[PDB]
């Protein structure tokens, strides 16, 4: 039987049951399911009958029920003897639920209203490994200080991760187990760390003390400093027996002085986070740095002195002792000029590959200095002032910075990367890139550049392979633009509409043909509608063209023949994106002039009232056809005559009200047909009557206004007989009529 | 009886019947209707019965039927003895329809397939005043040269306007009537104008010869030059008896020489259009200019020499004879520098108020020169390179330029206007605005400006009253910004999100309180989510704040109290726009802190699941409440208790499925209720049972999924009894169920 209301799969056997507007635990969950995701529903009661039929359950996710809190009886879960992981986040629970199964290894109660951690709630959960209680009382929420019963955690002798961040604690809890590997005490209003607080935790590898005595100036949240904005006070012997520490987080602890003796017995420390402190003085002196010869990542971001814009950054000679350093983050220091000598102390560090100076309002850099480093791989300078050379917070993320790569992994994969995005290099003059390493990945996005590139600007870094020029005002008025970069493989010119949008200025895209290695070109959002002299794009190498957000409705206007072969000269093209081009119809001859090598064609989010399915005959390699978001009415009845390659056909958000006799099971090759959000009232006997067989494995139908009379029987019957063809989200495959069926699944009817 | 399918009104009595998917002329049009708009439908046949019941018809509009052309029998209109205006544009008519009523004064057949203008079609329409036949054969359309029967127009002795633009004619037609005031022959492929062509047209006030021998380089359409790109050839005596000419259009006629003798007998010429020619030489010499002392508007745009970027513009001394000149357009000449002396010849012209140098790639201007003009009002410099001081075409519009004002009328209404938008004044230094007139309207939009304004930058033009700073990268980091402009009434800071989006930099909006005359402030699209030190906006004058496209979901996050009074200090505010702020709910206390002076509140296009209607009690002046585009489910049953001011309530695009008993006719004051595109299945007896009376005059209901059973009877009955309450577009107030009603109007059912 086709499972309902959950979607299932085998991975442990997972029941996807999230976000289906369920009002209670469905009683119809499969008895082989090991993992049950019921998150984001409208469930209000959990009782001992809620999971009665499901003792193979090892993982239950009830996060965010309902969307006025979640009501859980004493020992509602007690009979699930195999339950290991119970997620109850964001449920407005007033208490730890009573009578939780002793088999629990993972319990998350993040984002609730729990101000009392009790022996009765917890001390019997002796198998706990990971306990999350964070974000229960914080900011300006109306809540109580957290009462932690003396010794509530001491019985949990296999506990490896304890998180109590974003609660009011005032003190580190006594009687923590020595099994701890990771202790999260961020934003807990603890002012003082004594010798006793951590003395027993010889297995700790991570300690997070960030946000206690925070630095509150310009904070993007409600922020309460320690009296007189004082530092956190950490006893000299506080970290004495923390010999296995790898991660230390002291962001926003208002630190002015770092005690070198803190690091004495921490030979393995790998990642040290010191953001949002007052360490300008310490960065210039930094005795503690001599204690950290294994440190790989040091984050000193946002240590700026309120109100100062000094000329230069001052880095201690002691940075030269950070022998293992791989990345240094120095965002938000704030300074005017970077000179070669200012970074002398970093230049011999053999593994320093990332230097991050984002958001420093830097006006001038002595570029030649970077090449004197051993080998930088990522020279991140985004969001400065370089100019021509002359609940709101994700509880499961990092709070103090974004976790994403600095440079797009696709670009950094080519080699050495320089990101000068979000500056003011509004004009690249003859000497701008002198004395740089062999840059492979260059980001010049959002530099207000309005120049006419002409074939010489990048001559001093001629091996750039991935060039990001997005979001400038580039004037493409010279056929030699960018031709100096003969290794260029990826070129992104997105959002340079400034001059293209003006009909009366000239526009030249002829340089595209000059590249022998160009694979991917992005011309998106350029409002391209007129070119000068040469009307066609030509490349013998190009594999992918993104032409979304242009004016193909104008270029292919029925009265104009000039752009009828605009893409034909792209002899190697396999992927073409023509979304967002306002197209009502594509002239037959223009469609036939698309590259016959295409395997993937997107024409989604236009206004197509017409598609000539017959022309698919000229595309024997076409596998994916994306026509989502149009106004199409008519499906051909003879698709198998027109293609034997097409594997995925996407037609959601159209106006199809009729599937033709023997439509699906038209093409052997068709695996995925998406017909969601169309105007289907019914699917007939004959529309699926084609046999045999179907390679069809997915058919999406949600969002159609189905008429649920006996006329739905043949499709319902079809569904039972083709359990191999997955129909997702049956909860949303809904009857629009008649009145008494309105709102029900089509699957729920006699 | 409530009219259907057309909407009616009294103005002549107009039946709005356009764009309703009508498949034929409805037989149910009211017999008092004088004007019938049936444009943009799917009508395919017009016969003699089509209007049988409607002899009061003076105006019929059939433009764009259908959306495979329009089929019109011989004399289908002949019985409409009062028909004066017949619009048949865009209908794919192969011929002038036969047997048109002799009462016609206006006939438009623009955008058809008519290549034959015949005596049989036309010569009897002796009352014609305006005849439009333009855009039948043009560009790369597959079409025939136009055959104009000898003397087909000579019988039409009251013809005042003839348009044959965008057809292939090759020759000016002989035997035109001398009644002509306006003759449009643009893009007609006429190469030669002889002495005879116009000799009889002594009433002509406008002649359009543009686009014959066009200048084709970089044209945004299919463009065919005259042999060897030669000029149009105009006989010396071609304009000899055109003594009443006011308008002359010779754009894109490939002119290199203007014959002064052409203007000899044209003492009234007012507007002369010479765009897209080759007149750089003529502009530097220009004997013809001495012949035009009454000319008010001269357009010499786009006369650039292909490939040249000269240093300076060269204006003949003879420009000083254009005594009447009011506006001079010199876009697209192309030059580097503007010096004081280059415009000497314009400086004594007493009425020259507009100078337009858009799109010249000008790098440097000697600003002091403008003040030496008699009185410029509009100094338009948009789209240059100034930097810190050191069917596609609308047939009813102008083809060669846009018709809209150069400067927004709201800004130009304050006084002298300087538009420096779309340049590169990326930093306003101490001297940038020295030696300018008293500028009231300043446009600095899209200059890539990333400076920290600080209270001195505009000191040399301190009486700016309307300042457009949109689309820059402004760093609002100083509380004194803009305070030098103490007369400022309108300030537009839209699309300056660059720094606001960065949490870790400081942000200051305190300057807002410093203005005693500030009326309108636009902070749209700034991604505002965090401010430094001061969390509130304060002004004792501000009447209108646009805060759309910001992050009030973040500012008003339930755990943060800091922005709970963000708008309260706007003591004078009557209009507040909080659209596009991602709001799920507004905290009660934040809503109550909105200015009590509001008369107009927009919270449309958010994600509101909740609205506290009770809080409307604190807004006794509130008249318009806009909550369109949300996810609201719940309408209060007691609105009259909460407001007696509200006149317009907009709730389209929500999820309302229930109107409460005695809802509408809740508030006496409510005139306009918009409930379109919600989830109403029915409207009950009791929902409208409130009596008496209703000031309700509009109720929008289209787009609801109405259940058309007998349960719709009470509303249908209600509609008959309240003919005063207009329900628009009944065609689109449609039954969703049951099956046999699906698609019908609710008004069409037993
Ligand atoms: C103070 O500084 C320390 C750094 O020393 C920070 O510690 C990190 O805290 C974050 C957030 O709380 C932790 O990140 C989360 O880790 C979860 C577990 O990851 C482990 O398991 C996976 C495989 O399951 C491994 O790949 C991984 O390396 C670990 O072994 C992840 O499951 C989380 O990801 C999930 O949620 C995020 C939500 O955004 C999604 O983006 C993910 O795609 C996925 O759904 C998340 O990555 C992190 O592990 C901690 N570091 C360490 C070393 O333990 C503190 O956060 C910082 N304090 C503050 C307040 O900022
Ligand atoms: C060569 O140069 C001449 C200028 O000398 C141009 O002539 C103009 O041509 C345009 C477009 O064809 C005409 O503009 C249209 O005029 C219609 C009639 O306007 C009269 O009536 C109204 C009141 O009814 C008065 O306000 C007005 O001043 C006139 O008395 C308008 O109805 C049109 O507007 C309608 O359509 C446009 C479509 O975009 C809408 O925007 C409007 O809101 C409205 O729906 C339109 O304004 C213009 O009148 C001609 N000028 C003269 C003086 O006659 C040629 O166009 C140019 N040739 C080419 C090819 O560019
Ligand atoms: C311009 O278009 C280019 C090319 O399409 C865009 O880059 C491409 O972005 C897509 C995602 O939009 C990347 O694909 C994704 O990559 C990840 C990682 O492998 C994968 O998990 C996803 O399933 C998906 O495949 C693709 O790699 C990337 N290609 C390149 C060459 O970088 C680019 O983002 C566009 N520019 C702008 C401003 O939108
Ligand atoms: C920033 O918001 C300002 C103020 O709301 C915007 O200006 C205003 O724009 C509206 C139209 O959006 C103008 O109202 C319209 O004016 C015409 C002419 O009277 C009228 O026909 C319309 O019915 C409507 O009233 C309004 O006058 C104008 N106000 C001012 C002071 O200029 C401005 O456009 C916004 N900026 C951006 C970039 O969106
Ligand atoms: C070039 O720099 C721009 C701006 O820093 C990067 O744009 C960011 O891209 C990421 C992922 O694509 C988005 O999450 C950010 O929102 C973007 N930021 C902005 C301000 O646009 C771009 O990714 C960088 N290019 C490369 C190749 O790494
Ligand atoms: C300031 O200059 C900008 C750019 O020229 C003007 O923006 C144009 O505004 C009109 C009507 O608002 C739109 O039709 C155009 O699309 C806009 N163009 C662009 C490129 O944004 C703006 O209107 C000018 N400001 C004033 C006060 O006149
Ligand atoms: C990481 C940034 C921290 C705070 C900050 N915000 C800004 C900002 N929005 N614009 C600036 C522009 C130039 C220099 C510094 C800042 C700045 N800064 C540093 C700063 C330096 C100096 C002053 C004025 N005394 C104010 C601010
Ligand atoms: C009204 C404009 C007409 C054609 C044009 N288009 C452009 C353009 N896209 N960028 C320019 C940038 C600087 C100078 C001139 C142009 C230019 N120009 C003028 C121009 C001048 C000079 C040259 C190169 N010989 C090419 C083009
Ligand atoms: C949970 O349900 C029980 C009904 O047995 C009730 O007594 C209790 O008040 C409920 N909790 C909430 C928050 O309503
Ligand atoms: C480096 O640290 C040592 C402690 O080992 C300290 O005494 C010295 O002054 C530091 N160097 C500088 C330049 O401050
Ligand atoms: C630098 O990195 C490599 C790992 O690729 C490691 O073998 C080497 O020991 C490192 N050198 C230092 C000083 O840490
Ligand atoms: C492009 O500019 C270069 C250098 O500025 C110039 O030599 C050349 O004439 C231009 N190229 C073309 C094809 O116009
Ligand atoms: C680019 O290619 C074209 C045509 O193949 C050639 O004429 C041109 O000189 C090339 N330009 C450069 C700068 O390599
Ligand atoms: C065509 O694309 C493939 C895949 O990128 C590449 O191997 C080949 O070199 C390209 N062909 C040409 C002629 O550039
Ligand atoms: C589809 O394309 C073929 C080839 O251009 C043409 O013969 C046929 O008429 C087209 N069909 C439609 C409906 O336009
Ligand atoms: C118009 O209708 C008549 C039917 O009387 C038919 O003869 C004629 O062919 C029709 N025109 C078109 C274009 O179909
Ligand atoms: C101005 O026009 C006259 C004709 O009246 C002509 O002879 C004279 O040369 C022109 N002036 C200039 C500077 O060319
Ligand atoms: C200038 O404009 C005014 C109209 O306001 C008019 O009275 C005056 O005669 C004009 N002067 C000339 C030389 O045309
Ligand atoms: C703003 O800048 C001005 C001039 O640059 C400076 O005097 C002042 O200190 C700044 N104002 C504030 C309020 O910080
Ligand atoms: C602006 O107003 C504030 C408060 O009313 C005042 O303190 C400040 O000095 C004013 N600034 C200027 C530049 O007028
Ligand atoms: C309030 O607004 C009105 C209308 O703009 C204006 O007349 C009045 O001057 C403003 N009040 C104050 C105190 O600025
Ligand atoms: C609506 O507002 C009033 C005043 O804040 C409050 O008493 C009431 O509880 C609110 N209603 C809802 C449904 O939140």
């Amino acid at each position: 039987s086709r499972s309902y209301p959950c979607d299932e799969k085998k991975q442990s056997v997972i029941a996807e049951c999230s976000n289906r507007r369920l009002q209670e635990v469905p009683q119809t969950v499969g008895k082989y399911v090991t993992e049950l995701d019921l998150s984001d529903n409208f469930i209000t009661h959990i009782t001992n009958e809620s999971f009665q039929g499901l003792q193979n359950l090892t993982k239950i996710n009830l996060n965010h029920n309902p969307n006025n809190g979640l009501n859980i009886t004493d020992g509602a879960f007690l009979n699930l003897k195999n339950l290991r992981e119970l997620l109850l986040e964001d449920n407005q629970l007033p208490q730890i639920p009573s009578g939780l199964p002793e088999s629990l290894t993972e319990l998350s109660l993040i984002q609730n209203n729990i101000y009392n951690i009790t022996k009765e709630g917890i001390s019997r959960l002796i198998n706990l490994k990971n306990l999350y209680l964070a974000w229960n009382c914080y900011f300006n929420k109306v809540c109580e200080k957290t009462n932690i019963e003396d010794g509530v955690f001491e019985t949990l002798t296999n506990l490896e991760l304890l998180s109590l961040s974003f609660n009011s604690l005032s003190h580190v809890p006594p009687k923590l187990p020595s099994s701890l590997r990771k202790l999260f005490l961020s934003n807990t209003q603890i002012k003082y760390i004594s010798e006793e607080d951590f003395k027993g935790l010889i297995n700790l590898t991570l300690l997070d003390l960030s946000g206690n005595c925070p630095r509150c100036f310009n904070a993007p949240f409600p922020c309460v400093p320690c009296d007189g904005g004082a530092s956190i006070n950490i006893d000299r012997f506080a970290f004495q027996n923390l010999t296995q520490l790898r991660y230390l987080n002291l962001s926003s602890t208002s630190l002015r002085k770092i005690n070198a003796a803190w690091f004495k017995n921490m030979p393995h420390l790998k990642v040290l986070d010191l953001e949002f402190n007052y360490l300008v003085g310490e960065i210039a002196s930094g005795a503690f740095l001599t204690m950290l010869p294994r440190l790989e990542i040091l984050d000193l971001s946002f240590n700026y002195i309120k109100g100062s814009y000094p000329q230069h950054i001052n880095i201690s000679r002691n940075f030269s002792k950070l022998l293992s350093l791989r990345a240094l983050h120095l965002r938000g220091y704030v300074f005017q000029e970077l000179r070669e000598d200012d970074f002398q102390p970093l230049m011999q560090l053999p593994n320093l590959s990332t230097i991050n100076l984002g958001i420093n309002f830097i006006k001038q850099i002595d570029f030649k200095l970077f090449q004197n480093f051993s080998n930088l791989e990522i020279i991140y300078l985004s969001e400065n002032r370089i100019s021509p050379l002359v609940f709101e917070f994700d509880p499961h993320s990092n709070f103090y910075h974004f976790t994403r790569p600095l440079i797009k992994p696709q670009c950094a994969a080519y080699g050495k990367a320089l990101d000068l995005s979000l500056n003011s290099i509004f004009f690249i003059g003859p000497n701008q890139f002198e004395n740089l390493p062999d840059i492979a990945c260059l980001n010049l996005s959002a530099n207000s550049n309005a120049q006419v590139l002409s074939g010489t600007e990048f001559s001093a870094i001629p091996h750039v392979k991935y060039l990001d020029l997005t979001n400038n005002r580039l004037d493409f008025d010279n056929a030699s633009a960018l031709t100096e970069l003969s290794d260029l493989e990826v070129l992104d010119l997105s959002y340079n509409s400034h001059y293209f949008r003006i009909a009366g200025v000239t526009h030249h895209l002829e340089f595209i043909q000059n590249f022998t290695n160009l694979k991917v070109l992005n011309l998106s959002h350029n409002n391209i509608y007129t070119l000068t002299d040469k009307y066609n794009l030509e490349s013998k190498s190009l594999v992918e063209l993104v032409f979304s957000g242009n004016r193909l409705d104008i270029l292919w206007n029925d009265d104009d023949n000039r752009y009828i072969s605009i893409f034909k000269g792209l002899k190697n093209l396999t992927r073409l994106d023509l979304s967002l081009n306002r197209l009502k119809h594509i002239p037959n001859e223009a469609f036939l002039n698309l590259p016959a090598s295409l395997t993937e064609l997107h024409i989604n989010d236009n206004m197509l009232k017409f598609f000539n399915w017959t022309l698919l005959q000229q595309f024997p390699r076409l596998e994916l056809l994306d026509l989502r978001g149009n106004k199409l009415l008519f499906l051909t009845d003879s698709l198998s005559d027109f293609t034997s390659s097409l594997r995925t056909l996407l037609l959601s958000h159209n106006r199809i009200s009729h599937l033709p006799s023997g439509f699906l099971s038209e093409v052997s090759s068709l695996k995925h047909l998406d017909l969601s959000s169309n105007l289907l009232k019914t699917i007939n006997k004959s529309a699926l009557e084609t046999k045999t067989t179907t390679k069809l494995s997915m058919l999406e139908l949600h969002g159609n206004p189905f008429e649920c009379t006996c006329d739905i029987g043949d499709f319902r019957r079809w569904m039972d007989e083709h359990l191999n063809v997955k129909i997702p989200r049956l909860v949303d495959v809904i009857c629009a009529s008649p009145g008494d069926q309105r709102g029900k699944s089509i699957v729920s009817l006699e």
